[PDB]
DNA sequence: GAATCATAAC
């Protein structure tokens, strides 16, 4: 297939499309997630093209740190009221190209949450915390990333709320019931 | 049988 129609190239397109679009100022935009993993899933893109964190500088944290604030004002505006935790952050390894924050309710409760690599990936080291990118561009430079993130993803189910291990993701999504 | 493990997608 071609470069542009990857499906890797899919939050190009998608951060484009109005009808995904909740927030746009001069810097970013914030698209729905399309298969969220919560109630609410945000993903806050730039404008310009950076392709991971693995490009990111430190002429981009003023950047980093305004995607962040855009994040806090959509749960504002959008779930002020709600009861809900938030956490905003990036993948360790992200499967989509182009930089994207995470800005995810944390009930997760989604259908489109259905293996041990969905729940690893947001509630492990896996999940990095917009804050500590951010600190550690303005501190080292750029962004690293150590050894054994893809074996994060396999470890034991284990809730977020109360660290009680579950044996699989339907009794999961049932013990998250009693966290609401 | 239900659910998870890993693989494949030309
Ligand atoms: N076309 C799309 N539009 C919006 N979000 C998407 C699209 N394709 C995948 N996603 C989401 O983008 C995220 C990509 O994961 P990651 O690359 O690990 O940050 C996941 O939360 C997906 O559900
Ligand atoms: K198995
Ligand atoms: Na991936
Ligand atoms: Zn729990």
């Amino acid at each position: 297939g071609s470069h542009m129609g990857h499906w890797s190239q899919g939050l190009k397109i998608s951060m484009q499309d109005p009808k995904m679009q909740v927030y746009k100022d001069e810097q970013v935009v914030v698209i729905k997630d399309k298969y969220p993993k919560a109630r609410y899933h945000w993903l806050v893109l730039p404008w310009t093209s950076i392709s991971s964190l693995k490009a990111v500088a430190r002429e981009h944290l003023e950047l980093l740190k305004h995607m962040h604030t855009v994040g806090e004002k959509v749960i504002v505006d959008f779930a002020g009221s709600s009861k809900l935790r938030f956490r905003l952050g990036y993948h360790a390894i992200p499967s989509m190209s182009h930089v994207h924050l995470h800005v995810i309710s944390q009930d997760f409760d989604s259908p489109c949450l259905k293996n041990k690599k969905h729940w690893n990936s947001f509630n492990t080291e896996y999940f990095l915390e917009s804050q500590a990118v951010i600190e550690m561009v303005q501190e080292a430079g750029r962004v690293t990333v150590r050894d054994g993130m893809p074996e994060l993803l396999k470890l034991p189910l284990r809730c977020h709320e109360c660290q009680q291990l579950l044996p699989s993701i339907p009794q999961l999504k049932e013990h998250l019931r009693k966290h609401w």
